């Protein structure tokens, strides 16, 4: 599977960072509370855990089901 460019437009199902931790969800407040919401970001994709960068930075990232790492970049090859 893998992102082209920065990823903005990878739309994958990859929910996995390169330390091999589970995405937490994008509606979900927890373990970390946020503002990357589909109504903040309404053409980012934020559906369920999957990999995505919707502040545009290097490549996909999620925030983590690991209360002590806020958030990491995806496990995602470039293409």
């Amino acid at each position: 599977d893998c992102y082209h460019g920065d990823g903005q437009s990878y739309r994958g199902t990859s929910s996995t960072t390169t330390t091999g931790k589970k995405c937490q969800s994008w509606s979900s407040m927890t373990p970390h509370r946020h503002q990357k919401t589909p109504e903040n970001y309404p053409n980012a994709g934020l559906t369920m855990n999957y990999c995505r960068n919707p502040d545009a930075d290097k490549g996909p990232w999620c925030f983590t089901t690991d209360p002590s790492v806020r958030w990491e970049y995806c496990n995602l090859k470039k293409c």
